[PDB]
């Protein structure tokens, strides 16, 4: 059965609790237990209220998300096809109670500093369901870094350790993200030079730059096993394809004209294609350090240039990762 919030978040974890993250979803938390950050995700569901102005999700809806990640973070400890570049999912309960008066002291806090488009979580009985995800803290997002990559080289690693995950999910799971916007790319210092995966038994290595990419949020991800496809039905929906404004908003369209809008199918071209919407990011609306003033450091910048400006004649990340001149 449930439990109450103070199963997952006992006083001192949820005394510790700042909000680093929100979307319509619900809310995103970082704590300390034993030592060691985490991220809290808390879904309402079940409920009658809309929650930031949508419906909640029923649990069956929130069974995927809870799939996928378990799934991708098992990758960590496989063998044949084995990445680290998805984030641990340390647990996941069901909880039932009104929303913890100390994330809302956290909830108050954030919405000051930063501001939030989302309701004040206060509104909740006490007969409130909850969905709470704890996962790795896996550092911060792509978006929120824009000016902090200290030179392009960083981005080859980041480019190279996004590929090589989505190769080995692909390979593993018949995976698409479909949602891998730059603020679902979280960095994180690493001792480590180089960083180790396994794609179809074969192992290799990734320079790290002393970068620990993690992909987040498989809320609108695909996969399979033994015949069984855990994904986002998104035929019936407007919103998602109406945007605009950025490239990511055309990666929706791109998706929905590759797939012929049926969204249980196999297209891993669609990993290409936010690669693609990465890669741009990278050579666009990011902006570095240290520029491209060296001349070896001028050849990996045109390396991207030409891997931007190639990548869309691949068929799968597993294709990228294999063939492309960008990881010879
Ligand atoms: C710093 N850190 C965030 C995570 C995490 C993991 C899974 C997920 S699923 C959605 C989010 C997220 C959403 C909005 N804004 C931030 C994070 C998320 N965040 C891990 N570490
Ligand atoms: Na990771």
């Amino acid at each position: 059965g449930p439990v109450p919030f103070s199963h997952c978040l006992p006083t001192e974890k949820l005394q510790r609790c700042e909000k680093i993250g929100e979307g319509v979803f619900g809310e995103v938390f970082q704590t300390i237990a034993d030592h060691t950050p985490v991220a809290i995700k808390i879904i309402a569901i079940e409920g009658p209220d809309l929650v930031n102005g949508s419906h909640q999700k029923t649990f069956e809806e929130i069974l995927p998300e809870i799939i996928i990640s378990k799934e991708l973070s098992l990758l960590s400890g496989e063998v044949c096809n084995r990445t680290e570049g998805f984030i641990g999912l340390n647990s996941v309960h069901c909880v039932q109670g009104s929303y913890p008066p100390l994330l809302l002291k956290a909830w108050d806090h954030y919405n000051s500093t930063k501001g939030s488009a989302n309701d004040r979580p206060d509104f909740f009985k006490d007969d409130q369901l909850f969905i709470v995800l704890e996962f790795e803290f896996g550092g911060i997002d792509l978006e929120q870094m824009r000016t902090k990559l200290s030179s392009l080289a960083t981005a080859k690693s980041i480019l190279h350790q996004l590929t090589a995950s989505l190769a080995v999910a692909e390979a593993s799971l018949r995976f698409e993200h479909r949602d891998l916007h730059w603020g679902n790319v979280l960095l994180k210092k690493t001792s480590l030079k180089k960083l180790h995966y396994t794609l179809n038994g074969k192992s290799s290595t990734i320079p790290s730059c002393g970068l620990q990419v993690s992909i987040i949020d498989y809320t609108l991800s695909r996969l399979e096993r033994d015949g069984i496809v855990v994904f986002c039905d998104v035929s019936m929906d407007e919103d998602l394809f109406t945007g605009d404004g950025d490239y990511q908003f055309d990666i929706y369209r791109l998706m929905k004209k590759e797939n012929n809008n049926r969204w249980g199918e196999y297209h891993p071209y669609s990993n290409v294609l936010w690669l693609h919407y990465l890669t741009d990011k990278m050579l666009k609306q990011m902006t570095f350090k240290t520029k491209c003033n060296t001349p070896a450091m001028k050849q990996i910048k045109r390396k991207i240039q030409e891997f931007h400006r190639t990548m869309l004649n691949f068929s799968s990340a597993t294709d990228l990762l294999c063939q492309h001149s960008l990881f010879k």
